[PDB]
């Protein structure tokens, strides 16, 4: 299935105020398109484009596409640039694979959630939210809001305030959505180890799902095992690491309950479903910082795959408007078709535009 | 004191009632009396493990493998008949658990034949803490075969027993805890209750099991987990749960038992000395876990178990089945000290200080 | 049992001002268990006011064949924090190597084969290359170790640079011939890279091990990467305080070879415990000096390695307190049947030589 | 630079009024040694470190004999060569460890207040500066009541304007000792720190045990909860599977020791003493290891270097001293010693140590 | 106190290399500056987080202490939408300039306020460069032996384990014994090939191999080359905090760590940093930045040698600094003037600073 030519649509969008994206196509020799969009970078994603224009595609073009595992090794020098930002490479990368992945999936016409594993089919969606200053309302009506929108929970922003003044923030939302609701927080790295402990007992009888980036960057692993040991709710992470081998760090650690490696940061499909491996060996579960695009065929496809994640519409304008036939929730959960590739059909309008 | 013949007596019990299945299943048990003759009068003799299925492989082992290792040798240089016994575990074709099995086979037998030359019972020789501790039944199976909860409770109790080795792991987490509190509440305060969920649970479940019995003062949580990343998902458990955690049964060597120790898997470690090579291996893996503050168990094996725990410092306590799934314990043994109060207490009888039942023996042999 | 009637000490010192207490442990049958242990000059009457103040009162009454209870109670000794926890360990060393061999007595047994009975005869080497060639030149003092039917020798280096030393020892090997072990030990003497050079420099001249290579404050992680980065095995142990302190030695990979010193740490059950779990590292046993003991506690291990003594001019004990000491006979020692250690103490020597 | 030309040191014992009993050791007498370090400039840094009674006069011998020799003319700014040359005194291995260590801290902590003198620098500021208040507990609770009933001893630490109290325990069982936490709790309310220290006292199941129990009385930390010889590992399990945050390090020789606790898990408090291993130039390397791996530093007793040392790092917590009878170095050696006002005390500008040492009561108490 | 008046940047751009001047001015007359960081792309980026974000934590407070101005300038790292390194070398540049200032109230050099182990240090220069940009490697050598510098930090990590070893040796056969050889491969190898390069250059005396191996698995893969090899390793400058150095020599990945301050949050950071290696008996190093490292280095016990660019390379250090120490016999040796020392040029910053 040789690649003839790589093209990419860079998109702002708005509703900060606006949201990047870029959706990258690869064609081939069979008429058979690949088509993706991954990130939403903003400041950066001029020199992802260059990047995956001149670094890239000349690896790329003439090559057999269905050999993922030859192109992805070739790929990766992109990587090796010791003079910029890792996740430039890392972000280049993601497009053009999951782009092929896409193209791959038609060419053998299954779906990705199958041809990656096909263990479900099905999953619930949550939205993540609790954004303080409350842009999308009071804490009730945004859950409520969301459960009006038919979505199984919230991934919740905490990290900004103490541990008291948060945890009323959450038991606010777990009133207002009652039992039946998915909640998982997220500090974003925010808290010193012991307010996110202090936290984490504090809630330990609200059923939080998880307790996602609890602790500061420059020790979170170690830090982050013992918010997870000594606190009440299991922890999330994995999202801002560059590699597999980052990810196997967290659970080699004891640092996690689950891996929320983003592959559109970090090179693609090809490698979350090779972090997806390493954590069956920890019994650690799967998630995956939003991208539910992409996430939602990756986590279905696998045993332990977890929660796909989306934002209120909002706040992304790309899941609810970009994609014509995504699917609809049906008490949380969200049902992926049998169409091959991850079966996207996108609004050709919204691109138009939305292109810069 | 040199060896002079190796004796085997294969056995099987009759038609007792197997615990597993979701149905009534029937199964007969098998064991190996093994007895090492000496040039003075001492006659060294044990009992290890139901095997029923690998019984003659074993038995072979014994023979073929280990006994020309023995024959003629001194029985009091323990370590160097060990050490060259250990060989037999080092075939990668066949199950190790067949080598480990025949070494232990022989290195207890030689252990009661060492004692008795000394005049010393197996307890004392092998440290002397102490020479009573209390022993628990393992109970609780699906499917209520002993009766209720309640009445399986205070059928332990009325034996003398000090507790129950609880089974879980098939169930919910709420479900098992509900089980167990009906346990907790039929047996009242005074009664050791651990659980065994032998493998069953992913680590999530196990946890909050744990945490839903926080209140029920469960002495141990006996292998929670599934086997393949046992040592660390277990270790999960004990750090985000509520519960001491308890496993080494499942490993074949001390090394094994070093592992989960290193990993802070475990409070309790219950390696098992008669699949595992014998009391030379399990009084190793009972010394690394001094160096970590991990306390002694050991699944089942009340022959050999009692003696064992009772001489370490971090001894905790013995087990024993219910008749059907041991009935060696029970009717091949005709000196067994009687339970007083959750009790076991031994006496200065050297060697293991057993007398075996011949007749029980001569009935069921062959 | 066998009740321990009375604690009887003899505290000693030889000019060479080596110090050592013999102890005596009457019971009941009226067999006495004795043994002599140590070199702590100036803390010895510390040493002997614990013994009586302390563990005798545990003792006296108890039935000494409960070597686990007697040790456990006796190890309350180690936990007084206002002074050195050595003065609590060689105390109860004290007291339970004499009770050992009590009960090596009582039950008609040599410890050799009571604690294993793996074989009853082995190497021995004698502690030398001191500097300032207190002993003679290199090649007098080897020969003259050769002469004694020693096996080998403990070669003393740690003091000067790796082209230095590994010259010292390059002189040792050619006088001595390749049959001859040689070890070498530094005192905590080299940093890594000095120790690792050394190492690399001596790789062709069969030394046996390298024996505390590094500075003392990083000596576990230190010593693992002279142990890879060099070409020697490794020896340690001797400065720990427990058989926990041996097993993170093992843990961290630091040792091929742990010679831990029961008379300075608890005694012949804590030497054992340490032995138990070097087996489940596959590390060898070694012991530092103390003959008189070592000896019985090598041979009963699978995993035994060499005794050690001084030179008699350096330390007289082995030599002079010892009138049943076996002969060296191509540079083994073979040990007799004798129940408990087996030997004959030279009280001309020990009534000469005792103090108050 | 700042040439030493001379190392004097006093040696002190003084008599306390009763003897007080932790878990397995007690004490009669409080000794110290105060370092003077001469300079060609005027400048004398001082100090007074460590309590060691019966090795006090090996320990001084250390100072003069060992450690002075490479102390004599050289320049007292230059720190790290002079501590590198000191390092030596630690490497004697037929003597406890201890005796050099606490030789090299006499010397470097007299050295650090002549080199805060000669810069005009109080050492708080010259260690790093992060703040210039702290609270300070008292160490207490001692077992037969030696100081009074629970009670009593909390309300006259209250009286005193100390902080909260280290509330010894590790030699009761975990519902004994939760009983007498649970009373001192009650007696000083909740406005006061109350930490809790085993001396290493308890087997691991118990003081998880006594942890669960004490979970609602807010235990700042549970100083060496657990026996001597797996210490790190063990305390890493009480840290763990029990409720209340875990302190150690005293016990250490090192800060490789101290990494070792960190790198286990073991704790959330590093209380490394400065006076036992080195002095700050140790102390210090200790604090920075600690904030890469996110614990935080306290000091076991000797506020007198303490207080300077908590209050310049990020992460220092609470400095320690001992009720006046108990100790009455911080409470008469010290002539400006800062008051205790709800909790906290307030260094000064002085530089160095800032200290005026009080030589009337040191003529008292000298020994030779 | 020292109270902090103003923070000024000098933004420049040298043929052609790229540098911030950092200017702290403080109520006392002292001005404390340095330069740091080469970050062409991104220098605007860093200069506004240097002026936005923390000029303001800074004004109006105490230049004295560090420790509580280090602390609420390192959230200027927290930001999870960029790149670290920016608010990393924002935050360098101001402690760095901090420390200068601190210096000269306190009339200490920094070499010797840090710890003050010695004032001499070896330099080495970084080069043999692929496609040989400053002459065959015999003519480099011999070049960096002209000016006095006591070896090389010799490029390597593109070439077969085969082809870079002969390189390495034309390196010792040009240079002779008394010359010291470092190699970096920039993360170039995998392990199995850095071991094969590491064991065919046992015998020419390499000082060490910086960043043997790819960047995914460094830490356990430069551990292994550390271990089967023969040369001893080193690695630092890709963490960005000490918690990373730490994770280094936590993982046996290391002899030397060559953490570099000015991308890392300054000497504070790398003080830090520092003290961790000395439990681990870990050697201290740092990735060029001279005008730092030498008085960095010099003051620690554990401190190794210096690194400069041949003068065609970087023109700053050779530029930048009108009273540069001579190369002598291999070492430059500090002066005790206060802080960092330097009188910089402002001829050539005038010259080549842009907007
Ligand atoms: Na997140
Ligand atoms: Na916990
Ligand atoms: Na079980
Ligand atoms: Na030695
Ligand atoms: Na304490
Ligand atoms: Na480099």
């Amino acid at each position: 299935l040789t690649i003839t030519r790589i093209e990419t649509i860079p998109m702002v969008a708005p509703l900060m105020t606006h949201r990047a994206t870029i959706v990258t196509r690869v064609h081939t020799d069979a008429g058979i398109i690949g088509e993706a969009y991954t990130g939403d970078e903003h400041e950066t994603m001029f020199d992802i484009d260059r990047i995956i224009h001149e670094e890239l595609a000349p690896t790329l073009i003439g090559q057999d596409a269905m050999a993922i595992e030859r192109l992805w090794d070739s790929g990766y020098k992109v990587t090796f640039d010791i003079l910029r930002d890792r996740r430039l490479g890392l972000v280049a990368l993601a497009a053009v694979n999951t782009a092929i992945w896409d193209a791959v999936g038609k060419a053998l016409k299954m779906p990705l959630w199958k041809l990656w594993g096909g263990y479900r089919n099905e999953l619930p969606m949550i939205a993540i939210g609790g954004y303080y200053g409350e842009p999308l309302g009071s804490i009730a009506d945004e859950m409520h809001n969301y459960q009006e929108l038919g979505l199984a929970g919230v991934k919740f922003k905490v990290g900004g305030l103490s541990a008291a003044e948060d945890a009323a923030r959450i038991t606010a939302a777990r009133e207002a959505a009652g039992d039946d609701f998915i909640i998982c927080i997220d500090a974003n790295q925010g808290y010193k180890p012991a307010v996110a402990v202090d936290l984490s007992r504090r809630i330990a009888d609200l059923n939080i799902r998880w307790f996602e980036e609890p602790v500061e960057w420059h020790n979170d692993k170690r830090s982050m095992r013992d918010v997870r040991y000594q606190g009440s709710v299991p922890v999330c992470a994995g999202q801002t690491e560059f590699s597999a081998s980052g990810c196997r760090d967290l659970m080699e650690t004891g640092a996690i309950d689950v891996c929320n490696f983003d592959s559109s940061w970090s090179g693609g499909p090809t490698a979350w479903l090779r972090t997806a491996a390493i954590a069956t060996s920890y019994d650690v579960q799967m998630g995956h910082h939003e991208e539910p695009q992409v996430s939602t065929h990756l986590l279905a496809s696998q045993p332990h795959g977890t929660i796909a994640e989306c934002f209120h519409p909002d706040r992304d304008p790309f899941w609810w408007n970009m994609i014509t036939n995504r699917p609809k929730l049906n008490n949380g959960t969200l049902t992926l078709s049998d169409r091959p590739g991850l079966g996207w059909d996108l609004n050709w309008d919204y691109i138009d535009q939305y292109r810069v």
